[PDB]
């Protein structure tokens, strides 16, 4: 009857105690509390909300529901980035050597999984020889020595969040700030982060549609982090169009190398500097965000970020010479320009659908077992706001296949041309405290 009293307490607008929240999480996790009571509680939470203390308690109970990662043998303050991510987002690829070049320790755990493109592992494996088979001890020593390493992440983290999120998805209770914010924060805390940088996407197609909605979620997650002793900062950035030009795996390694040299697309340059600035301050490698940006800009210009990327590849078996000559990367058999049928200004690129078209070329997994061709993908040749003439290529498709008509039709259906267009501002808001 204890769960029923907990439901009624939340139903009545009361705060749940620390005891009650832990009882619920641990009993739901071990199967003693049934799905139907958890869904009832989640719906009562959807309506009644949770205080900051309840949100912190729920976050940490989910952290403590399964295995946790202890990174304390890695010297320094380990900052991790959570992004809901988006098409063309190379920030993780760029950020790891970029901030490591400032001695920010990057103890990166990632995987593969589904999506429109590969995971970080898939993208890094486009480099020949690169592999993630490290013991924890090797992983610790590589970060301590070179300040960057990647190991495959554990699959036994926050089992309570995996259960609860799946339940929320089939009961109409995803869209609750306390539930979203504790879900995201608990995964990063259980992974051993000392501090956390949030990239909260907003705009057309994103989960948070408005800057105001995204800011509300970011502030809730920042409050949780500070309440549980893991200092947290957020960037609210626009995802209405894909980031950069390259959409794929090897194509994004190639573009990331441009960004690491201080060149490459303007938007990813600005987002990487903005996110990296917060990481550098949180790790206590610069005193202000302006100073952190200056230091990041400088390791871009003097080539130390690129040098860090070479060391990182070399330490885990990859052919580092590909940084100096990215044509060594996997190339696709066919390169097909998709010419614009109309003249004007590119007014919309439906980012999620361009991602699907990339996947339909073989760039990501729709189902769990699918194979990824790391050479295929899409190069955007225009972004929102760019002028375009009839016949001028909108995108270039990189394919291992002769016929891509379905991919062509999807590109055309999801890129609009108007007489006038203005891209959204990329960086909407920063939450630094």
């Amino acid at each position: 009857m204890r769960m029923v009293d907990i439901i009624i307490k939340k139903q009545n607008g009361k705060e749940l105690t620390t005891e009650e929240i832990q009882f619920f999480v641990n009993g739901y996790t071990d199967g003693s509390i049934p799905d139907y009571q958890a869904s009832a509680l989640a719906m009562a939470i959807f309506f009644q909300d949770m205080s900051d203390r309840e949100r912190a308690d729920l976050t940490m109970a989910m952290v403590n529901s399964g295995e946790t990662i202890d990174l304390s043998a890695i010297e320094g303050i380990k900052v991790d980035k959570h992004s809901t991510g988006g098409v063309g987002d190379t920030t993780t690829l760029v950020l790891a050597p970029l901030v490591a070049a400032l001695d920010v320790p990057v103890a990166k755990m990632s995987g593969r999984g589904l999506g429109h493109t590969g995971g970080t592992i898939d993208k890094l494996e486009a480099i020949m020889g690169f592999h993630v088979e490290l013991t924890k001890d090797e992983f610790i020593k590589l970060v301590n020595r070179d300040k960057v390493a990647v190991i495959g992440q554990s699959g036994n983290l926050t089992p309570a969040d995996k259960k609860l999120y799946a339940l929320r998805d089939v009961t109409g209770t995803v869209n609750s700030i306390p539930l979203i914010a504790s879900s995201i924060m608990s995964k990063k805390i259980a992974a051993g982060a000392d501090a956390i940088v949030l990239d909260v996407k907003t705009g057309a197609g994103a989960f948070m549609k408005t800057e105001e909605d995204a800011a509300e979620l970011a502030k809730a997650m920042v409050r949780i982090g500070n309440n549980v002793g893991r200092q947290t900062m957020a960037v609210i950035s626009d995802m209405s169009q894909p980031l950069g030009f390259a959409i794929g795996n090897a194509l994004e390694v190639k573009e990331a190398i441009d960004t690491l040299k201080g060149e490459g697309p303007e938007d990813l340059h600005e987002l990487v500097l903005t996110l990296g600035s917060q990481m550098v301050v949180l790790a206590k490698k610069a005193d202000t965000l302006d100073e952190a940006r200056a230091k990041l800009e400088e390791v871009m210009k003097n080539g130390k970020a690129l040098e860090k990327f070479k060391d990182f590849l070399k330490n885990q078996g990859g052919d580092s010479s590909i940084v100096d000559d990215p044509s060594k990367l996997p190339q696709a058999a066919y390169q097909i320009d998709v010419p614009a049928k109309e003249a004007g200004v590119v007014s919309e690129i439906v980012a999620d659908e361009i991602g699907v078209a990339a996947m339909l070329l073989g760039a990501g997994r729709a189902t769990k077992e699918d194979e990824i061709d790391l050479a295929v993908g899409i190069m955007l040749r225009k972004k929102v706001g760019d002028k375009v003439e009839k016949g001028e290529p909108l995108v270039t498709l990189y394919a291992n296949r002769e016929n891509v008509d379905e991919v062509i039709a999807k590109v055309y259906d999801n890129i609009r041309i108007a007489a006038e267009a203005k891209a959204p501002k990329l960086i909407h808001t920063l939450i630094t405290e």
